[PDB]
């Protein structure tokens, strides 16, 4: 039971991105489950919009598919912002445990509500900070850094309580804002540094692995529902075999473009291991005042998988 259908994905990352590599991964992947007719078209590097306007595609159905953030999904379904506390996870393997378990699944069968389908997490990463002021190897040197973030009360609180001054921004306006020094600094995973050129504008990098980012990848309930059972089945197969795909090719992509930004002569700081005790403590604070914000249960549960995990 599969008709011939026209499938469109959107995302924001560039093409060359590891993500959007498995976007296309994803586009082969159900083409050869439906023999040739179920087509995914793509369009990376914010074509479609940055990740709200992409939710909000999926929602009306003028999109089918996309991967987007979690933190642009607090707006809609608050528990999500519980991805934007700092130092939730010690790798991606306790990532991986974690989202793919039973708090993970919480949160995604909060998305039918919304008029969406979470088909399953992929790997957004590691965030690090990157700016063009000056070198942040200190949790004093982030003070009064013009910082852009996420557009999420999670992401602006915990940045603004380490001092600095955090701008929510769309992702897709990042560049120039970062080229015209509107703001002096971001904080992404690597691999996005690299993939849409951050880091020409950039000078600094710090490895600071401050924030763990899922992606979830979407399908547009309103377009699912209607899908036959064996439509559906292409979907999630091919999404379970483009989540692995992912997250393989992003955890290579991080690993080359560290050397692509070294080779490259980007210069990197790290942060102390007493620098870092020193932002754990001043966030310590925050966070607990942002469970209220995202749901003490979420907070906590989430809390509870990622230490049993660990
Ligand atoms: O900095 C961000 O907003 C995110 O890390 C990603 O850029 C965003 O989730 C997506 O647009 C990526 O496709």
């Amino acid at each position: 039971d599969i008709k011939p259908r026209i499938i469109r994905f959107g995302y924001g990352l560039a093409d060359d991105s590891p993500t959007g590599k498995a976007s296309a991964h994803f586009a082969e992947v159900v083409s050869k489950l439906s023999d040739g007719k179920m087509k995914v078209k793509t369009f990376g590097n914010g074509a479609l919009g940055p990740d709200e306007q992409l939710i909000n595609s999926l929602i009306s159905g003028s999109g089918e598919i996309t991967f987007v953030s979690t933190a642009p999904i607090a707006s809609l379904i608050p528990e999500f912002g519980v991805f934007d506390l700092p130092f939730l996870f010690d790798n991606e393997k306790v990532a991986d445990t974690v989202l793919d378990g039973p708090e993970g699944k919480k949160l995604l069968d909060k998305l039918p509500a919304k008029g969406l389908i979470g088909l399953n997490y992929w790997e957004n990463g590691f965030r690090n900070i990157t700016n063009s002021r000056h070198e942040i190897s200190k949790l004093d040197d982030i003070g009064g850094i013009k910082l852009r973030v996420m557009q999420n009360q999670v992401a602006l609180s915990v940045f603004k309580g380490l001092g600095a001054n955090a701008i929510p921004m769309p992702f897709t306006e990042l560049f120039t804002a970062l080229e015209t020094k509107t703001v002096d600094g971001q904080e992404n995973p690597l691999s996005t540094i690299q993939t849409s050129k951050f880091y020409e504008v950039q000078p600094y990098l710090t490895l600071s692995n401050h924030v763990y980012t899922p992606f979830v990848f979407l399908a547009s309930k309103k377009w699912f529902d209607q899908l036959s059972q064996d439509e559906k089945d292409v979907i999630t197969q091919a999404a379970a075999d483009s989540q692995a795909f992912q997250r393989k090719a992003s955890r290579q992509g991080n690993e080359d473009a560290l050397k692509y930004l070294k080779e490259h002569n980007v210069k990197v700081a790290e942060f102390s291991t007493e620098e870092r005790e020193k932002i754990r403590e001043k966030v310590a604070p925050i966070v607990e005042s942002l469970k209220a914000k995202i749901g003490k249960e979420t907070v906590e549960g989430v809390l509870d998988a990622a230490k049993k995990a660990s």
